[PDB]
């Protein structure tokens, strides 16, 4: 009805910050984690730009096998099978689930797109309690390209059987709504913790934006009476 | 007269962690370093996969004021000017003019290509005494296109009317010599402080790997007559 509401899953929807532990144990400092982001996040658009497709999960471990390496940290396979299972068990933000009930009460259709490969079941979503709120939840598999690739958004709209005009990208990567935004798709920022939007000439800012998902949701639906 | 070795600049032949003072005093923690230069790569490969370009201190500037957002650190435009004089004048490494040295008389053509738009002489290479090696300096300024993207490469080998067989690229960061590896060309990693190397199965390996330059050097030299 009002539109469809296309949502990144980690980090947006699940709390990266869960993975603390993990980096507090191996490197001695929590904070390692905002190291090994970024360069999980660098080198899936790499393999991108150079025509290289491994899963994302896959590029996570050797990231973080590097990042300790970096660090002259010890890492183990029980270290591995920990990141593993802490990455695919995130669990969903308490302003959720709110949320999204509320933009269903409005009309809104909600999808997944995610980097993360197609997962057995259970997914992270179906973990964390949230996956029966979308119709759909995507991946890049089909495109075999990371996001911000024009594939991944190209080929969502495709299955969706939507016009970009019809879509808005829903992240706390400011990275994954200019992806989107540059497909002609409507962008919706949310600030998750130790996440604000980059600022920079030339680069289309989100149409929305949200200090938590309950912020988000009222501008979205308010937008439709505006 | 030996083949082309193509350097990295930023990193690889001069030291990123001349920067630290400058976050430990923003951020009372130097090490946000190592968040802040990977969001920046980052945010370069985003803007090269969605067809946007702003100079790379640009995104450099815009990145530090997010990082320095997602800690709640106060900005100036002084710290803005500084992040710019200290990025535009890192010192070269201990282990680079012995190494380029050894390169030069061991018969090498050495040339250097990095992300950094072109400035006024003298150029961060100049400051740093260490020009005179090179025989062409590039930038991807001409390309509007970050690293790895193909177009950086495959118009570098043109300019040097050079084929990818001749030409090998030298980084300590494995996005960089995949991204050249990718267009026939050879790659060579040199291991700089908390800077080693990505391994992912599948993803080619470099042809050469140093511990520092010397021992780089060590394996390009003796490649020649093995």
């Amino acid at each position: 009805r009002s539109g469809i509401l296309v949502f990144d899953v980690n980090e947006t929807l699940l709390d990266l910050t869960s993975l603390s532990p993990l980096f507090e144990r191996v490197f001695g400092d929590a904070k390692v984690l905002r190291e090994w982001f970024p360069e999980l996040i660098l080198y899936s658009q790499t393999l991108t730009l150079t025509g290289l497709y491994r899963p994302f999960g896959e590029i996570a471990a050797a990231v973080f096998e590097m990042v300790a390496a970096n660090h002259q940290a010890k890492v183990t396979p029980d270290d591995i099978a920990e990141l593993k299972t802490r990455l695919t068990s995130m669990p969903a933000y308490p302003d959720v689930a709110p949320a999204l009930t509320r933009l269903q009460d409005a009309g809104f259709r909600l999808v997944t797109l995610t980097n993360s490969a197609p997962s057995p079941a259970p997914s992270p979503l179906e973990k964390a309690g949230i996956a029966s709120f979308f119709e759909a939840h995507l991946t890049v598999h089909s495109s075999q390209r990371f996001k911000p690739h024009p594939s991944v958004y190209d080929s969502t709209a495709e299955t969706l059987g939507a016009k970009p005009e019809e879509l808005c990208m829903i992240a706390c990567n400011i990275w994954d709504t200019i992806g989107a935004q540059a497909r002609g798709w409507r962008g919706g920022f949310v600030a998750r913790p130790h996440n604000t939007p980059l600022t920079l000439a030339e680069v289309p800012q989100p149409d929305f934006i949200g200090r938590d998902m309950g912020e988000l949701a009222d501008q979205l639906i308010a937008s439709l009476t505006a």
